[PDB]
């Protein structure tokens, strides 16, 4: 009963991106995977605009924040806005991104695939490592599905792509619905688009019914 968990505000942001920044881009492998090894700003204002749906949740200690989560609702249109933004944004850094983010969409499709018309969909999940043994990541997670339940979201979605994620969403029942292998992930020119550095091997998506 230490940690306070709150919905982030449209208002308080900076700090919200100030955190992420420190403990969420420098591990991510889409980020590391890919040369300009610095996230682009639309990147970190494409997490941000999901704060607005009230979907977005940090974990406060002390007042400091300790953990956050972005997530956002998405429907059956999400794979054309991702393919449209792919092609907006070749071939920077933040196209590399969108572009096998776009495929796993596209592969995943969720609510067509599930016959669902909505899904909560987890952008980022980042956790201060310094307080082991606060539940941080099961917390937000539980949290956002609990706010996926009072919105009557019927599906919550997540593309894991690190150990830790892959094992917190296994062990709170997520089922495991797509497997993309960054090797096996190319170009339109045959190039592999993010290449993130050991022990990265795939994006793992995840579901869990609500």
């Amino acid at each position: 009963d230490d940690i306070v968990v709150r919905q982030v505000d449209v208002g308080e942001t900076e700090q919200l991106m100030t955190f992420l920044l420190a403990h969420y881009y420098p591990e991510e492998p889409l980020t590391a995977g890919t040369h300009p090894p610095e996230p682009e700003a639309a990147d970190k204002e494409f997490l941000l605009s999901n704060v607005p749906f009230g979907t977005c949740f940090v974990a406060l200690h002390e007042g400091r924040i300790v953990a956050a989560v972005v997530a956002g609702p998405k429907d059956s249109h999400e794979p054309e806005h991702m393919a449209e933004e792919a092609r907006k944004y070749a071939g920077g850094k933040w196209g590399s991104i969108l572009h096998l983010l776009s495929a796993v969409e596209t592969a995943t499709d969720v609510c067509r695939r599930f016959s669902v018309p909505s899904c909560l969909h987890v952008h980022a999940l980042g956790v201060d490592p310094q307080l082991r043994g606060r539940n941080l990541g099961g917390r937000l997670m539980e949290t956002v599905a609990q706010r996926g339940r009072d919105l009557g979201h019927q599906l919550v979605s997540v593309d894991c792509t690190s150990v830790y994620s892959a094992r917190l969403v296994q062990r709170l029942g997520y089922q495991l619905i797509n497997t993309l292998r960054y090797v096996d992930h190319l170009d339109a020119s045959g190039q592999q688009v993010i290449r993130p550095p050991p022990p990265h091997e795939s994006v793992q998506t995840f579901v869990l019914h609500l």
